[PDB]
């Protein structure tokens, strides 16, 4: 498990045991954004809902937003992901299977939106703590798009009464 921004947001891969989840908790993790697909989760936990209850049972609030390996969230999923990540700033953990491609993409996107980083700085930032972050061209293209639509994303994320 790694932090991109000390105790505010970090990433990791799929936990194998419950002890590994308790390790997250000791690290400061409080909320978990789950990105792998049901079948990926099931490889280590048998059932997706059982995995989510385990996170909830260990005091972590989970949010499942399934993204296909090598892929990126749909625009609607990204809105949900960002509303979730921005609702509470402390102890956010984002994980996929290996915590490199998918996780790295979401993490870089977070930096872009919250710090106004240019796509390349955001990628280098994540790669410095997680080598290989942002695996595919689709993920890289997505990040440039996020920077380009930054103002629009923030506006939509905070549309309120």
């Amino acid at each position: 498990m790694y932090w991109v921004r000390r105790k505010t947001i970090g990433g990791s891969g799929l936990p194998y045991t419950e002890n590994e989840i308790l390790e997250w908790r000791k690290e400061g993790v409080k909320r978990v954004l789950v990105l792998p697909e049901d079948w990926e989760i099931e490889e280590s936990w048998g059932d997706k809902d059982y995995y989510l209850s385990i996170l909830k049972k260990n005091g972590l609030q989970p949010l499942h937003i399934p993204i296909p390996d090598g892929g990126v969230p749909s625009d609607s999923q990204f809105l949900t992901i960002m509303k979730w990540l921005l609702s509470e700033k402390e102890g956010n953990l984002v994980h996929c299977v290996g915590g490199i491609g998918r996780t790295g993409t979401i993490l870089a996107s977070y930096l872009i939106l919250t710090e106004g980083l240019e796509v390349e700085s955001a990628i280098d930032e994540v790669r410095l703590v997680r080598p290989g972050a942002v695996q595919t061209y689709e993920q890289e293209m997505f990040l440039l798009r996020v920077e380009g639509m930054r103002k629009s994303w923030l506006k939509n994320i905070y549309s309120n009464s």
